[PDB]
């Protein structure tokens, strides 16, 4: 039975408002209602994995792994397995795999972070999963971020926590957070960013919705305009949106959007919006297809409709050869050529990088770059032909071109990252002298770039 290279991933997203679920929720698990949706000939096709992010949702563990279980059974006739669940005050995760994945999951990680402070520490925050597919390493975040029109500086600065302070994958990976430790990075949730239009337009933007034109809409979301203006989500990616606004409805209909203020809503309009949302980052060239994002129409005990999204995602085997694991394939390396890192920063310490890859036996320490003024204020830290030459555990091409090198530019003062990025094996051509690029980021804020040549020797 051959390891598969490619496995489907259902991400789902749903702000329950505190009431239980109606007696049938299939429809979010087939990807059906409005949006990007599946086509009717998948229907009993299950997906690989199901990863199920819920807010405000009022169920035990017990009582919400039931439904999923029985809902997936009724779909696929497949009894799933339970790879992982993690519940913060009412924000969960639940993630279950088909049983043929149980002996190819590992190295299963969770976590949360309780985002705010005083008043704003209690409700909000984000659950978290990651494991190992073979030799392929999967995030998952589902966040429920601060609530208000009002707020979108507050979600961002919601968004930065989760991401330093969320513990999921490879603790080895120690300059890295969650934005840099995934081959696939999967963040989802109720973002809770809104549409950014007067008050006094909600029956306008009403009338839009009716005509599903979301265009004008869309131009004032506010995760699209913050994401655009890099200040949340920095190299992340969205499907576009083809689906109503999921949020805030009148319950038991989908006929109505409840926006008016009232006593229950802290004197807030809320206008409709897509608070309810799904975004990945992938590594450079690895395959990675949305195919559904969209929201269904036929649950309605939430004032939030329920978000689905599906994805194509490349995964590697798990490789063994004669040599590596546990030895190097000295017909293996990689060599780095006219290196130079670029950096934001004011500070005039000396730098060094470290490349970390899990083709390599353990992490690698360069030595001290060449410091110089780049003409227009920056910082450029000059490498040359000086980067150390890389021996991976396993020299075979169809191995190595999918491998990933994560580099870190440190400082040699504190030791504290300054940097993080990532670089591709993927290549054009072995042997043969290629540039190599990636931004550099830091709590997952732009610091740098890094950019130079690569050769790469494998056995072939
Ligand atoms: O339970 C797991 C991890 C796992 C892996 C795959 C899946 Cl599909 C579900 C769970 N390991 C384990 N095994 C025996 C005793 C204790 N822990």
């Amino acid at each position: 039975q051959p390891e598969p290279d490619m496995i489907t991933i259902f991400i789902g997203t749903w702000n329950m408002g505190n009431a239980p679920p109606p007696k049938k929720i299939t429809s979010w698990f087939l990807s059906k209602g409005q949006g990007k949706t599946r086509d009717d000939s998948a229907d009993y096709i299950p997906h690989d994995i199901y990863v199920i992010g819920t807010q405000e949702d009022p169920l035990s563990e017990k009582e919400w792994l039931e439904i999923l279980k029985h809902s997936l059974q009724e779909i696929t006739s497949v009894t799933f397995k339970t790879v992982a669940i993690h519940t913060l005050w009412n924000i969960r995760i639940v993630v279950l795999a088909k049983p043929e994945h149980e002996n190819r999951i590992s190295h299963i990680c969770t976590d949360n972070v309780k985002t705010g402070i005083a008043n704003t520490l209690g409700n909000k925050g984000a659950v978290g999963v990651s494991f190992m597919f073979n030799g392929t390493s999967l995030g998952f975040v589902n966040s429920h971020l601060t609530s208000g029109s009002e707020k979108k500086l507050r979600r961002n600065q919601n968004y930065m926590n989760i991401l330093r302070f969320l513990a999921l994958g490879d603790k080895k990976l120690s300059p890295f957070n969650i934005t840099h430790r995934f081959t696939h990075l999967f963040w989802f949730g109720d973002l809770n960013y809104r549409v950014d239009l007067p008050t006094w337009e909600a029956e306008t933007i009403i009338q839009k919705i009716k005509q599903q034109q979301y265009a004008d809409l869309l131009s004032h979301d506010q995760l699209l305009t913050e994401r655009r203006e890099q200040k949340v989500f920095l190299h992340f990616e969205e499907e576009e949106i083809t689906f109503a606004p999921t949020y805030r409805f009148e319950r038991l209909t989908r006929d109505k959007y409840a926006y008016t203020k009232q006593k229950a809503t802290g004197m807030k309009y809320n206008l409709p919006s897509w608070c309810d949302r799904v975004l990945w980052k992938s590594y450079p060239l690895v395959h990675v297809v949305c195919q559904s994002y969209g929201s269904t129409s036929d649950i309605m005990t939430s004032d939030h409709s329920p978000v689905f999204a599906t994805f194509e995602a490349g995964v590697t085997s798990q490789f063994v050869s004669k040599n590596g694991p546990g030895t190097v394939d000295s017909q293996g390396q990689i060599e780095f050529l006219r290196c130079y890192a670029t950096l934001k920063t004011k500070s005039q310490t000396k730098f060094y990088l470290e490349f970390h890859s899990s083709c390599l036996e353990s992490f690698v320490k360069s030595q001290e770059g060449e410091n110089e003024e780049g003409s227009e204020g920056e910082l450029v830290v000059k490498f040359g032909e000086t980067l150390p030459k890389l021996k991976p555990i396993i020299s075979d091409p169809e191995y190595l071109l999918d491998q990933h090198i994560l580099i870190s530019i440190k400082s040699s003062d504190s030791d504290e990252s300054y940097g993080e990025g990532c670089i591709a094996l993927r290549l054009e051509a072995t042997e043969t002298q290629l540039p190599i690029y990636t931004p550099l980021t830091h709590h997952g804020e732009l610091t740098g770039h890094f950019q130079g040549e690569i050769k790469l020797q494998t056995s072939q």
